[PDB]
């Protein structure tokens, strides 16, 4: 579990969304695993606008923060599950590090702010869904 709160928006994993997230829907995308909904209060998370390839992420299964090197956003094959069948997920970044299914929602950060959230993992690797291209979140 985990979400990003910026201004009047809430950013969550599409497969972990609630009934209140769908009733106050702004934008959704299956191939990215993302969902955005509206909120009454004003959030204070700073979203980064950069080309960084190193940062720090939170891992709830270990209760630790870990520094990692990661790849550029691209299409990567994701195996079948109970939420989505076998497909290619777009805007995905990979890193070497520990990960478990309950860790989806953990925030990735750099010196400029928020980069993305935990989405995929396994075999000793970890995947992050990028949010730096969505300029409408700041306006
Ligand atoms: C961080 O999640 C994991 C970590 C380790 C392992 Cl063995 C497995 C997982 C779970 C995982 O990758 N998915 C199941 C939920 C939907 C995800 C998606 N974005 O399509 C894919
Ligand atoms: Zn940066």
């Amino acid at each position: 579990s985990g979400a990003i709160y910026v201004g009047n928006y809430r950013v969550v994993n599409r497969h972990l969304a609630t009934h209140n997230d769908w009733a106050n829907l702004v934008w959704e995308d299956s191939s990215r695993d993302l969902l955005v909904s509206s909120t009454t209060a004003q959030g204070c998370d700073t979203i980064a606008r950069c080309d960084c390839q190193t940062g720090v992420y939170y891992c709830s299964s270990r209760r630790k923060h870990y520094p990692v090197s990661f790849s550029k956003p691209s299409l990567i094959f994701v195996e079948a599950s109970e939420y989505y069948p076998a497909r290619y997920q777009s805007h995905l970044m990979l890193a070497v590090g520990h990960s478990e299914p309950g860790d989806c929602g953990g925030i990735l950060r750099c010196q400029h702010g928020v980069v993305g959230i935990v989405s995929t993992g396994g075999n000793g690797l970890v995947g992050f869904a990028d949010v730096r291209d969505l300029l409408w979140l700041d306006e």
